[PDB]
């Protein structure tokens, strides 16, 4: 289903609250080898 504030949680948001948590998990996926 979809949630009346959804779309507004794509860039209602924070430009911030995507820019590391989206990367920094990968952090562990990827697991950066080095």
């Amino acid at each position: 289903s979809v949630s009346e504030i959804q779309l507004l949680h794509n860039l209602g948001a924070h430009l911030n609250e995507l820019e590391r948590v989206e990367w920094l998990r990968k952090k562990l996926q990827d697991v950066h080898n080095f």
